[PDB]
């Protein structure tokens, strides 16, 4: 019937190629009359961008392509902004890793100080996006899986009230799949779910197939021994031990970071993060094969394939254009869905999504050890959007103390001091 | 491939051969192996069952069919219990629509002071009901389309919370199933809505089609004009109301039953204190069900009763397969609020969807209500409570206060006097009020 606009914002990701490779893989369920890239960072942008215009009159001559800088250009006339921004890129991602380890906290991308970090920067950068999009696409859907969704998506609760965003991570797509694997099922759509958190912060706590039959039991026996290790890394094996807590749920793996922080960091080596890892090999892996596939003009001189874990984005997106009503977590205002945590709280649970956005379902009321541990990381996240707002430094101190991946104040003073340093040039002055 | 077996709470019922019809004609998605009636009225039940068979013995000789006053041969072996008795019958019903007339009060099955004498005579009842499946079928669930559900739902959350009970209402089927006439849609399947309130108390604030098409324009259009009449005396009179009802507050559509709050002193003139609902029931559906039964038994031939599906009693087959076979269909169901309307009483029984399968309903969020909605529900809502609260504690004055805080009410005064009426009617069915 009709086909769609999109606007990728970060154009220059190294993830752009495998998602525009994804897209074309699914014109069936979502075609397209254009689609635009928009970065900040046009040098970057332009290599990802030839390399992709080489893909897309190879596979869709159809498709209306443009990249560019200037944000009436890239937010005009669209239906969807995907958007995944890394404010600071792999190089503030690295100083967000190895400061805490300074200190003897656990460095990571959106956990701990690192994330706290991260969220600092990134506040402003969707403030803009958001606000590019209402002013030259009224109409248009935001689909964010940017990161540290938790602390932005704070903020555009905040700020930015009224504004179509739907935040979606996809941490808990990634567990489903390796637990469909493990009861047997084809993959996760073969399971009806019932989930509670915040981003990167949440338990399964009913998990069934399609016809009833309680996949709990054998996921509890499974996972006591092996994690979310299929039968076919450490994060995922670690599980384990986070489960053990409470056995009757299924725990997010990025409890790991919160219930064994003196593990993480035991394991961390503050000479080379994972931001060395990306940099040293996806970074170049890709830019590289960009560059081959517009010397060649071919993309078979490039070895970039299919991102399908990434379609998760695209069910997101057909199931606002086509009203589909598909069940998914996604992170909305609580507002009543946990009847006893805080209204004004982002928190990710199951959702219908239709055209006029996500019909949260109900949880009812959380146990004390759950509701606990997220009182304590909302409050963290809270605090960095009010430290954002206000300007100020106790408030960002107070989160970081808040932290449960922080063991005092006085090591909580002495990263932030580090952290005012090292994102002079993107958080605003704190007072 | 597997087959089900229901007993009917109720057996009794006029309503009772158009549902068992309405059974036989869905054996395709609910297939039977055994059906039984129960009655706490033997004489009335044996017309209605022993015509029922004739027709059972026609259709499905197949089915195993049996009706009792037992309660242990009823609720032995049952996947479900079809509940839809009427604790006290008609000539209880009568008294409840003419004692508020006496006093200038509109008198009506489940709203209103006749509403609230209803509700005390039938906890009572259902709570036996639920406190035999319990004890003889542990794992059956209960399907109480009995009314007045608002009273009874609260009086079940409060005393058998655990219990496997389904609380829906057919109401805003019949109200939908017109919308769906009004717009032009094949049915009401077609359409996809939002809706929050009390039973028999709510409004419809989203009504699409499936593919997201706003029908709320042309409805509202049309119900401004002629109310929910479809395009195509009692019943008809309240469709065309909802057209005043609706103009309140213009972005929703309101339950047909609201006409009864809104509109009281409407419902008061064109009222018969002398002939009300329970005397028109009684002088043709009582008669002509019971005759055609009385017909078909003499005659042993279905065919010599005038009795047709009820094809509206679907909506009870979609409750029960869902559960049955965890279809996860979207519909209306009273539940515990609990933050499904966030600005609400959490303990407050609440008409909004649900997505229903095997574990039962998993409800929708709402969100925050306006003010004008908040204020109607959470003043009907404490007269519920109160109405329990009454029960519970055998108290008068909760009672006195249930009947004043209600919107069918005009004073304290009144609301003693009909009090005093109602307790010396209803001697044989309330618990005592010190
Ligand atoms: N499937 C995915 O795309 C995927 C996978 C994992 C994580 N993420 C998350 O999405 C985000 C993007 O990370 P990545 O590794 O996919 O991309 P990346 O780190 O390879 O590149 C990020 C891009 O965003 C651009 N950018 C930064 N700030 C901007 C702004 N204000 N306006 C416009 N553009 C801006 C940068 O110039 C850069 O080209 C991160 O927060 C990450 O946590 C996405
Ligand atoms: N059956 C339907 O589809 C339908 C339609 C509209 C309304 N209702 C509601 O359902 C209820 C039943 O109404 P009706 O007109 O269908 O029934 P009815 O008045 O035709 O018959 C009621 C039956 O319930 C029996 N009964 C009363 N107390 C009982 C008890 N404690 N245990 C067992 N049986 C008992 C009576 O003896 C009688 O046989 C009412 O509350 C009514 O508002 C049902
Ligand atoms: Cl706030
Ligand atoms: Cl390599
Ligand atoms: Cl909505
Ligand atoms: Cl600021
Ligand atoms: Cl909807």
């Amino acid at each position: 019937m009709k086909k769609f606009s999109v606007v990728i914002a970060g154009g220059g990701s190294t993830f752009t190629p495998g998602i525009v490779l994804m897209l074309l893989a699914n014109q069936d369920r979502f075609p397209l009359r254009s689609l635009k890239f928009y970065d900040n960072d046009g040098a970057r942008q332009e290599t990802i961008a030839e390399a992709c215009k080489v893909i897309l009159k190879e596979q869709a001559p159809e498709i209306e392509f443009s990249y560019t800088t200037d944000p009436q250009a890239a937010f005009t006339d669209v239906d969807f902004v995907m958007a995944h921004i890394r404010v600071g890129k792999y190089p503030m991602r690295e100083q967000d890793e190895k400061i805490p380890l300074r200190h003897g906290v656990l460095g990571q991308e959106t956990c701990g100080p690192g994330g706290i970090a991260y969220g600092m920067r990134s506040i402003g950068g969707v403030l803009e996006l958001v606000d590019y999009m209402e002013k030259y696409s009224p109409n248009a859907w935001m689909l964010n899986y940017s990161n540290p969704a938790a602390i932005v998506a704070e903020a555009t609760r905040r700020l930015r009230p009224n504004a179509k965003i739907l935040n979606i991570c996809d941490m808990p797509i990634g567990i489903e799949g390796r637990m469909a694997q493990i009861v047997g099922l084809k993959d996760r759509k073969q399971m009806r779910v019932r989930y509670y958190g915040l981003n990167h912060f949440g338990w399964w706590t009913s998990i069934e197939d399609l016809d009833g039959n309680d996949l709990m039991p054998k996921l509890r026996e499974y996972v006591a021994k092996y994690g979310y290790v299929p039968p076919s890394n450490d994060t995922f094996a670690k599980a384990k031990d986070v489960q053990a807590l409470d056995p009757q749920t299924m725990p997010n793996t990025y409890l790991k970071y919160y219930l064994f922080p003196d593990y993480v960091v035991a394991h961390s080596n503050p000479e080379r993060t994972r931001a060395n890892e990306v940099m040293d090999h996806r970074e170049k892996n890709v830019f590289s094969a960009c560059r081959a596939i517009i010397a060649a003009g071919k993309s078979t001189a490039g070895d970039l394939e299919i991102d399908e874990h990434a379609s998760y984005i695209v069910d997101l997106a057909t199931a606002i254009a086509f009203n589909t009503q598909e069940r998914m977590l996604l992170i909305v205002p609580n507002n009543g869905a946990i009847h006893n945590f805080d209204a004004d709280a982002m928190v990710e649970i199951p959702c219908l999504v239709g055209h006029n956005g996500p019909e949260p379902l109900t949880v009812g009321d959380i146990p004390h050890f759950q509701k606990g541990l997220m009182s304590q990381q909302v409050a963290v996240e809270k605090l960095v959007v009010d430290a954002w707002e206000q300007r100020s430094y106790h408030k960002l101190w107070q989160a970081i103390t808040l932290s449960k991946t922080v063991p005092s104040a006085s090591v909580a003073k002495a990263i932030l001091d580090d952290l005012i340093a090292a994102n002079k040039d993107y958080w605003p002055e704190l007072h």
